[PDB]
């Protein structure tokens, strides 16, 4: 067996409890063969959308000696899941965050009985974190880390029976990644943070400014501002 890239392992790490798990879109079924294997779930689904990666899984799983603990699946999001399979757990990694909230508004019936999602999204984190208000999950973990110099967030939610109800702040930068102020997650944001002023000064000096670019310049302002705001700096 191959040891699971770091992204992967810590995916896989906010799996505990021995449960039923889908791996929507899963990287060759390598979480769900790891997660049997050291016996953290009983269960898995491995989700495919075509070809290629639903057969490279079917492959892996069968290589693994896994075929009876692990099912790989060919479908469209949470089309993978059924109520029978009562799923404790959904794994959703490796997809830009806008897909994964699509995934899970147009897979709405599927979240039912589940009690654990952990979303690894390549871009636009905040999407997620607007569904888990809007949807009433609580983000009760996250992690952020850096592998091939790119810098990832994982998110882990729960079902709330309370509102859920965050500050911009949070959204955008996480609640638990900004109360833990890591050195990747300062070092993410103060680059960006630096992007943002170096694209202002470049809008700034052609004059004249549109009316596109003078909003544009407003929302970098934004997003400076918030960065200056979780740092206290600057």
């Amino acid at each position: 067996e191959e040891q699971l890239s770091k992204r992967l392992e810590k995916v896989a790490s906010y799996i505990t409890k021995n449960e039923r798990i889908a791996d929507i879109g899963s990287d060759h079924a390598y979480l769900p063969c790891f997660a049997v294997k050291n016996q953290t779930a009983s269960f898995a689904i491995a989700g495919e959308v075509v070809d290629g990666p639903f057969q490279s899984a079917q492959k892996q799983v069968r290589s693994s000696g896994l075929t009876e603990q692990i099912d790989v699946r060919k479908g469209n999001g949470l089309a993978v899941i059924e109520k029978k399979d009562a799923i404790d757990t959904i794994v959703i990694a490796g997809m830009g965050g806008t897909l994964i909230r699509t995934i899970l508004e147009e897979g709405a019936a599927k979240l039912a009985g589940v009690t654990k999602l952990i979303l690894q999204p390549n871009i636009a984190a905040w999407q997620l974190r607007e569904w888990s208000e809007q949807n009433n999950w609580l983000i009760t973990s996250e992690a952020i880390l850096r592998e091939d110099n790119k810098v990832y967030e994982i998110m882990v939610l729960a079902p709330s029976e309370k509102p859920v109800t965050w500050t911009k702040q949070e959204i955008f930068f996480g609640p638990c990644l900004l109360k833990e102020q890591s050195a990747i997650f300062k070092s993410k944001w103060r680059h960006e943070a630096n992007t943002w002023q170096n694209i202002i000064q470049t809008i700034s000096n052609n004059q004249p400014v549109s009316t596109e670019n003078q909003a544009k310049i407003r929302e970098l302002e934004h997003k400076i501002a918030l960065v200056e705001d979780v740092l206290k700096e600057g």
